[PDB]
């Protein structure tokens, strides 16, 4: 038990999944902090040193971290692994990033089983001395993720199909919405400096009326003002905040990936 194998992840969701697989035999840290916007994060000098100190770096890919490839050029002799390997992307549907991969694949718990497996494989490959702890922890954690499907679907079962409209700020929920049969509407398709600020807002304001959508949400790393505006101009309640791009702090309401999925579905469900 020397100085432990060190994993650095780009953001907090991957950190929590990886730490569950690592147990107490490796130390997993995230470059971005709870609450920080992850798509256009601006790495600092202290971030370079942190990643350079790792034995393995994990990132999402599907161009989630617009900053990572240029950042990784400053890191030497540290293997990196894309934790979405083998996941089939849903494309972004509108806007300046139309046709790019929607990167938010972790919002489907069935996809999370593929995250777990890619992370297990990377740990076992680069830290073979603990292969049996990683393999044990991954199978146990995968069983915890599979056990969410029944309570999640039951939590959402009072909403008839025609009324399953999920109206959010970032279009970050496409994978969750596909899993549980929701139609998505969003104020912007992916986080970015972008045009389309008020024109989508009133296209959304329109969609709310033809379908009498009762609730609209925001997300924890972006501003709630557009969602709150859309709630006032319609008769819809502001239901947010939903969690997708970041966990909370350790003492907050969403300290783990499991708590993130559960609370997001629970908050959707109470909005209806
Ligand atoms: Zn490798
Ligand atoms: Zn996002």
């Amino acid at each position: 038990t020397a100085k432990k194998f060190k994993v650095v992840t780009t953001f907090t969701i991957i950190q929590d999944i990886a730490q569950n697989i690592a147990g107490d035999v490796a130390v997993v840290e995230s470059i971005t902090k709870p609450g920080a916007e992850i798509h256009d994060y601006q790495p600092t000098p202290r971030d370079i040193v942190k990643a350079q100190s790792a034995d393995l770096i994990l990132w999402n890919g599907m161009n989630l971290e617009r900053w990572f490839e240029k950042f990784f050029e400053s890191i030497k002799d540290v293997p990196s692994a894309v934790v979405t390997a083998g996941i089939t992307p849903l494309p972004i549907r509108e806007g300046p990033y139309s046709g790019i991969a929607n990167p938010h694949a972790w919002m489907s718990p069935s996809n999370a089983l593929i995250y777990i497996e890619n992370i297990r494989k990377a740990l076992v490959e680069h830290d073979p001395a603990h292969a049996e702890t990683y393999n044990r922890n991954a199978q146990a954690y995968a069983e915890k993720i599979k056990a969410l499907d029944a309570p999640l679907r039951e939590r959402l079962s009072r909403i008839p199909a025609e009324q399953r409209w999920l109206v959010t700020s970032e279009g970050a929920f496409s994978y969750l919405a596909k899993d549980y049969g929701f139609k998505e509407v969003y104020l912007w398709p992916i986080n970015a400096e972008q045009q389309g600020i008020p024109q989508q807002v009133r296209h959304v304001i329109d969609i709310i009326r033809e379908n009498k959508i009762p609730v609209v949400f925001s997300e924890s790393t972006i501003s709630d003002k557009p969602a709150k505006q859309v709630s006032k101009e319609t008769g819809a309640q502001y239901g947010g905040v939903l969690y997708v791009d970041s966990l909370s702090g350790e003492k907050g309401p969403v300290p783990t990936y499991i708590s993130l999925i559960n609370m997001t579905v629970d908050t959707i469900a109470k909005g209806f």
